């Protein structure tokens, strides 16, 4: 679990969105596994606006933050899970690192701010849903 809180927005994995998220919906995209809802209080996270390929992510199944090198956002085939059939997920970046299903939502960040959140994993890989192209999150 986990979310990004920027301005009056809450960014979560679409597959983990709550009923309150759907009832206060701003935008959602199943192909990216992202959903954004509106919040009453203002958030403290800042979104990175860069092309960094190194950063640090939070792994809840280890209570640890790990530094990683990650690929550029791309269209990647993701195997069938209990939340989605086997499909191509877009705007996804891969890194070598530990992940388990409940790790989705953990933040990946670089020197400029938040880059994205954990969305996929398995076999010593972790995939992050990028949010750096969503310029409207800052307005
Ligand atoms: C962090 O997730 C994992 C980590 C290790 C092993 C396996 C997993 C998950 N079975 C996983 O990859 N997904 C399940 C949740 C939906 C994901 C998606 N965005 O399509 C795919
Ligand atoms: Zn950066």
């Amino acid at each position: 679990s986990g979310a990004i809180y920027v301005g009056n927005y809450r960014v979560v994995n679409r597959h983990l969105a709550t009923h309150n998220d759907w009832a206060n919906l701003v935008w959602e995209d199943s192909s990216r596994d992202l959903l954004v809802s509106s919040t009453t209080a203002q958030g403290c996270d800042t979104i990175a606006r860069c092309d960094c390929q190194t950063g640090v992510y939070y792994c809840s199944s280890r209570r640890k933050h790990y530094p990683v090198s990650f690929s550029k956002p791309s269209l990647i085939f993701v195997e069938a899970s209990e939340y989605y059939p086997a499909r191509y997920q877009s705007h996804l970046m891969l890194a070598v690192g530990h992940s388990e299903p409940g790790d989705c939502g953990g933040i990946l960040r670089c020197q400029h701010g938040v880059v994205g959140i954990v969305s996929t994993g398995g076999n010593g890989l972790v995939g992050f849903a990028d949010v750096r192209d969503l310029l409207w999150l800052d307005e």
